[PDB]
């Protein structure tokens, strides 16, 4: 009886195994755009993904992760609200059963069809597992997806999904360029929060881009053909793998713009 996204093991249950679920800096949150504070001292985000080396794509039973070689200073995020350098380790998505839901963060209560998370760890802690134990261990770049025109740089991901349909499947997945997943603008909101999945550790500086990317109906439909179950087990479509907005508590969301 492990955590997941259903009635009996979904987000409202996670606190029993992971009591930090009711902690002081949980994610995601609703971004109230009128109360976010513009901070003119915030710097442009620096996304340096030219030398990224993707390795593999994995269905972990909760989402799919595209993993990168994080053993050198390739694929780094810096600037913005961050001190120092954070290295890309993986990205994944959260999405809905329907186009009207799927994102984890919300914007003035609006839900997007999906949300991309590019996960980075602070190089001062040497590796991801030590970084998650620190309050400034991770930086996650969150990007909303709306359904409209296709995102051509997403198609390589969608096309490999058939090979990782069920929990535990993985495939070689080299030469994927995550630049093709970014919107034009790097304007962002930022706040201190947590992993949105167990173990829910309170180690993340969230950087949420204001501009969504568009993906096609066909592209998101292929995400919804994945399975939470393993091969040879009864089919449970991988949909609605998002945690709802959590209390803001004693936090301020800052804007890099307007
Ligand atoms: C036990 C791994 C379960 C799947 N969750 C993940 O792989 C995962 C890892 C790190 C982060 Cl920062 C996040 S998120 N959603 O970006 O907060 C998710
Ligand atoms: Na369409
Ligand atoms: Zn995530």
């Amino acid at each position: 009886h492990h955590w997941g996204y259903g009635k009996h093991n979904g987000p409202e249950h996670w606190h029993k195994d992971f009591p930090i679920a009711k902690g002081e800096r949980q994610s995601p949150v609703d971004i109230d755009t009128h109360t976010a504070k513009y901070d003119p001292s915030l710097k442009p985000l620096s996304v340096s993904y030219d030398q990224a080396t993707s390795l593999r794509i994995l269905n972990n039973g909760h989402a799919f992760n595209v993993e990168f070689d994080d053993s050198q200073d390739k694929a780094v995020l810096k600037g913005g609200p961050l001190d120092g350098t954070y290295r890309l380790i993986q990205f994944h998505f959260h999405w809905g059963s329907l186009d009207g839901q799927g994102s984890e963060h919300t914007v003035d209560k609006k839900k997007y069809a999906a949300e991309l998370h590019l996960v980075h760890w602070n190089t001062k802690y040497g590796d991801f597992g030590k970084a998650v134990q620190q309050p400034d261990g991770l930086a996650v770049l969150g990007i909303f997806l709306k359904v409209g025109s296709a995102k051509p740089g997403l198609q390589k991901v969608v096309d490999v999904l058939d090979s990782i349909k069920t929990k535990g499947k993985s495939a070689d997945f080299t030469n994927f360029d995550p630049r093709g997943l970014l919107p034009e603008s790097l304007d962002y909101w930022t706040y201190p929060g947590s992993l949105t999945t167990p173990p829910l550790l309170e180690c993340v500086t969230w950087i949420v881009l204001k501009e969504p990317i568009s993906v096609s109906s066909e592209q998101v439909l292929k995400f919804r053909k994945l399975n939470f179950n393993g091969e040879g087990e009864p089919e449970e479509l991988m949909v609605d793998n998002w945690r709802p907005a959590q209390p803001l508590k004693n936090r301020q969301i800052k804007a890099s713009f307007k």
